[PDB]
């Protein structure tokens, strides 16, 4: 029925508005238009604060990004301001998950900004402190496997 973590993992780069509206849910899920624009909202449940995935297209109609918030949940919510400063930005990803636990952390995004190039390919994490809802956080962006974004909110 509608859209779903599992639909946004079959959602993938290059493909066409109408394949990510048909796999998104269509109608019944998403929505285009109005403060959206030209992309595609689509959320997992109704109310403020619901789970849901956007995604962006190129000038030739390919998706070039996609975003969600709530999504996924972190497997064992973790991350202390220890780890956090810890990371720096210009560290590798193999030294960003060698000072922050994986598992605390789940993606809200990833994009070629460059579609159809792959270069400049952007990760977004969310690494959540606690179970719950707007727990203490830290975000990490990757670039190309370099951190190129750090911020936290609240840790411990």
């Amino acid at each position: 029925s509608g859209f779903s973590a599992e639909k946004y993992e079959q959602i993938q780069f290059g493909m066409t508005f109408d394949e990510v509206w048909e796999i998104g849910g269509g109608e019944a899920a998403c929505d285009t238009g109005g403060v959206i624009g030209d992309s595609i909202l689509c959320f997992t449940e109704s109310g403020d604060y619901a789970p849901y995935g956007g995604f962006s297209f190129t000038d030739e109609g390919e998706l070039w990004s996609k975003r969600n918030e709530y999504l996924y949940k972190a497997k064992t919510p973790s991350v202390k301001l220890s780890h956090y400063n810890r990371t720096a930005l210009g560290m590798t990803e193999a030294q960003l998950w060698a000072a922050v636990p994986k598992d605390s952390c789940v993606s809200q995004g990833e994009s070629y900004p460059n579609w159809p190039a792959k270069t400049g390919f952007e990760e977004k994490y969310y690494c959540a402190a606690a179970t719950g809802l707007f727990p203490p956080s830290a975000s990490f962006h990757l670039t190309d496997g370099v951190l190129t974004y750090r911020y936290q909110r609240s840790l411990t």
